[PDB]
């Protein structure tokens, strides 16, 4: 049975580099792509900015299926076709499976799951064919939904709480307290909120695995006076992205003991994470690092 | 007297497009540029990512002055040279004036002041030679300092206050209140803070110039219950960027009656503005629109 | 009646620059193109070299008509479509007219006739999407056939003859004779051939309109000893390409009095011309100027 | 002693791809290049066509040595510099050795000898930064002079002769004779010239190593009636370029028994070869294959 391969990825994920790579080695497959159709029918030049239209889209979609059927109804040399689109919308993925249903073709998937941070890096350098930051975020959001990744919906029972970062949030860089924010934690203290403190600093070093955890705990507790309830920090020896560390700490140490209602941070890649998993977050300062 | 033209702009401002344009029409001038030297001495290809080095920089700087003196000490056909760099660091601008001092050349300036928002648009589409978002912000920050633009340092006397946006901040889009944030305004109400409300919505329409100001004032005051003290909104008929509107409203209506200690918003271009002028700001949600 | 515009041109003629230009101003038309389809179905990157296949072509053609019918059978907003291909093969042009026949659409033409020399200039600088020199020549050859331009088939009656250029052919640059070639003219003298001499040098200058014609005639006749029968040269004040001058001189002064059986030259652009119009030609030296 | 590496190659030879490759692995070296300086001082954009000037050149040269001395008189970390230019002019190569002489640096060479045919292939696809065909030929001509490759100056003693190709020269493609050319051989027969015939066709096949040599010899001798004196053809099993085959046959079988005064061919790559080695050649037809 001839196959129809759908690539599943956000722009910059690797879909195309793969499609060409593949097709080159597997003579028999052929590439079909929206971006290409979108540019060709406008005779656009690489540096042009395509304008969105419901009309042009229909056209483009039509061009896809028609070419699909048209290349899949050829010589017994045709192994199948690749749809190197983002394919992140489900109603669209379904559309393909149904279409391949009433013609006798199977549908396969080739995923290109790349970390948010890496997608952003490439996007910015995509240039013209780059994609706005707000659409990349949504894309990735749909990719998380396709992968099944979790979204925190709360925690019935346990007390509500606000999370605070240390570097750049409560502290400004033996640094000095960031007034307005430290006050915040103390105001959420009045209200009746539990205050969990968090930090991406390594707990300590090889020989003193808590050197920094201790130095931080001291600071927070004796210079900032943050009435915390629980403090968490990156374990010594962890070289994974801040992105990933704080999520893991949230799920394994926070989520199951608190009803998180807010998170305060400054680092963009972290703030971006809190919001994906379903946790409101306020960035207290420009943090593009 | 031969001249040495320094272009003053952030990347994407227009420096180079101008330099080539100019030189083409004014036979006699010659271009000198860091970026070019930085790429040539590494034999880099357009798509390569140059790595920063204090050593390589020295080299590059040396290449500049040497070529400067070398092209300015030529035939009486040489009108002068253009330094198409960002030239935003002052210690560097001075260096040129002193150098041109001890050789008999005058220093001229050609400014390319482009709105932040426009710089960001182009940067993202610059591709490889694009520049990280954090360095663009600093660049622009230096450009504001060179232009003399104001930076709010506070207001001795008048009462302290926090500013709140409406669309997407206090309200989520007859929309519904955004819980955590509306609570914030009320908590800053306890403390003893004056709460100024702000909005980029047009006050009203041609015939009803306050239709929206009224609809907003009602909402804020009777559904959100925000104990504001002053409400400001974009005057009907204003088609300038949100960026620009709220700054103007700040300087002409807020700054002179309040000691602003914080601003709450969600729209990135606005949050970016509050911080340039020296006003802490917390983004309560992803707002890349 | 909806229209289907076929652009007629060799690559580099201007087809695409026009299509985009047009479509931008005439909202309603849409671009369809082989090159685009050829690259998309291979997921090729700009710098890749497509490999020709009878199979892939069929595919591409199918993609054209299908999209043609598919975009021409849409909303009453669709004015028509543009086929920005070379469309130089007639069997192909016919195919379109017949197709548009059995659907109710008219076929229009938009020609982009550019001089050979200019096509070659652009081609070389086309880079990757450039086209081999032998295919450009054929293309252009088909364009001449579409324009109706003449092809010399001979001249029944008048005596046979060989044409010789002067600069770089009979003479090497008061220059000195090019031995082997001057001998040639004299050998074609034995055989029984009439020898017509030709030159792209201006006959003379403003005030002495024959200064060079005379200087040449002297040389040819008294240092080279070429037993010519007729000498022709570029009239003083003619700034048109050598290409064009010698063709005009051929048709208006040579073709009607001689049965040309060969032409000797060295300048590529001229040799290229002699052969298009149906005249054998031998290049006696590298002449890429 | 610090080194100054001169790359020796025609454009497209590989100089730059190598320089970047090298420098990346050998931290300590730095690239200096004319092309870069030539573009930077005009603020040209990739797609611009630089205009040659004796003035701008001086500038560029000055920029080289100055940067050379300037980067070679730095920290003990500087291993040396690479001059990724064509460096094909000798007066220029000398200039470097003398310069590095009066400063204490040694001069090294890194050659990039690529076949003519391959240089032409890449050039055409170089695009903007491509180089005219006439300058490539000269470049390569200088490269042959630097490599020491031979240039035939004649053969005192042995009889003079003209060489003729078969495919496309004497024959037009059991093909049919090309009238005007076959007549030529017979006319050079009168004069008193020896006629050597040559062919790039394989002599024969695996089992019949002369099948084609015989078929050709028959044709030439009994249908064209060419009064040859010696026939040479590509030995069965030789898959090297026509370019290379005929040169080898010339040096090992022709040059030492004849005083070649002309060669007739049609294939461009072959005609290009005859002329490099110092043998006049006439292309009888467009042969870009
Ligand atoms: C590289 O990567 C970019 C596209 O990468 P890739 O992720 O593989 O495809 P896609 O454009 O579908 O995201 C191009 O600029 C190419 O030259
Ligand atoms: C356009 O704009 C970009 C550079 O623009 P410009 O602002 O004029 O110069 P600069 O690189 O100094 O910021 C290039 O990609 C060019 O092709
Ligand atoms: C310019 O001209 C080239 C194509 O030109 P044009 O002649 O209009 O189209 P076509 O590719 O059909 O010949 C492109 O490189 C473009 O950026
Ligand atoms: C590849 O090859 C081209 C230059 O190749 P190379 O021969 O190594 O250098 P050079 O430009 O000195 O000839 C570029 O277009 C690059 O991206
Ligand atoms: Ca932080
Ligand atoms: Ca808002
Ligand atoms: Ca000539
Ligand atoms: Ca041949």
């Amino acid at each position: 049975m001839k196959k129809i391969i759908l690539t599943i990825g956000c722009p910059g994920s690797g879909k195309s580099t793969w499609a060409r790579e593949f097709i080159a080695k597997n003579p028999g497959f052929y590439n079909i792509n929206r971006d290409d159709y979108r540019q060709s029918i406008m005779a656009h030049e690489e540096r042009d900015e395509y304008k969105y239209t419901k009309k042009k889209e229909g056209i483009v979609t039509g061009m896809q299926f028609d070419t699909a059927k048209s290349i899949l109804y050829g010589g017994d040399s045709v192994k199948g076709v690749i749809i190197s689109d983002t394919n992140l919308n489900p109603e669209r993925r379904l559309a393909w499976e149904t279409f391949a249903k009433e013609y006798g073709w199977k549908v396969e998937h080739k995923v290109f799951d790349v970390p948010w941070t890496e997608l952003v890096k490439r996007n910015s350098k995509r240039g013209t064919k780059a994609v706005p930051i707000d659409v990349l975020r949504s894309m990735y959001k749909s990719m998380r939904e396709y992968l099944g990744l979790p979204v925190y919906n709360g925690t019935p029972g346990k007390p509500k709480a606000v999370i605070f970062d240390v570097d750049g949030t409560l502290a400004k860089m033996t640094d000095v307290i960031n007034p307005m924010v430290v006050e915040l934690s103390k105001m959420y203290a009045l209200m009746g909120y539990q205050i969990v403190v968090v930090s991406g600093r390594e707990s300590g070093t090889k020989e003193d695995p808590t050197k920094y955890y201790r130095m931080t705990r001291k600071w927070v507790e004796d210079i900032a006076g943050v009435p915390l309830v629980m403090q968490c920090q990156r374990e010594q020896g962890d070289t994974r992205k801040d992105d990933v560390v704080k999520e893991e700490i949230f799920w394994k140490h926070i989520a199951p003991h608190f009803d998180v209602k807010l998170a305060i941070d400054d680092r963009t890649q972290v703030v971006e994470m809190w919001r994906r998993i379903g946790v409101e977050c306020w960035q207290v300062a420009s943090g593009d690092f």
